[PDB]
């Protein structure tokens, strides 16, 4: 990813700027997961929204995405990585930071993310 030398800054604040997911940065572990999300200007929200929710296949991607309300929502985050808990072993979970300022809010992409099959052993385990 060679890194480039150019500045524009969205003169318009009318809403806040998209985060950026990332996936390398983000873990997954048993029953937890640690989602980062990068942002170039997030002086002005005043406060990060986190949503999660467990994929499976519903009828349609557009069903659920509609009733949204029901969709998990962990807000008073003021970091740039939450690690949410009381997750399922192997499972699919789909998390989606939304920026909030005094303008409005901006939700991000889907990013799909999995757990780890178990969490650490404790005896029956050599390496």
């Amino acid at each position: 990813g060679s890194s480039g030398s150019s500045g524009e800054g969205l003169d318009y604040l009318t809403a806040p700027n998209p985060p950026s997911i990332r996936e390398e940065l983000c873990t997954a572990s048993h029953d937890t997961i640690t989602v980062h999300w990068i942002s170039d200007d997030e002086f002005s929200i005043s406060s990060y929204e986190l949503q999660y929710t467990i994929f499976t296949g519903q009828a349609n991607f557009i069903s659920l995405y509609n009733s949204v309300d029901s969709w998990m929502i962990v807000p008073n985050i003021k970091q740039n990585h939450y690690t949410v808990h009381g997750l399922q072993s192997g499972t699919r979970y789909i998390f989606i930071v939304k920026a909030i300022n005094q303008a409005g809010s901006r939700n991000s992409e889907p990013t799909r993310l999995k757990t780890n099959s178990q969490p650490f052993k404790s005896g029956p385990s050599s390496g």
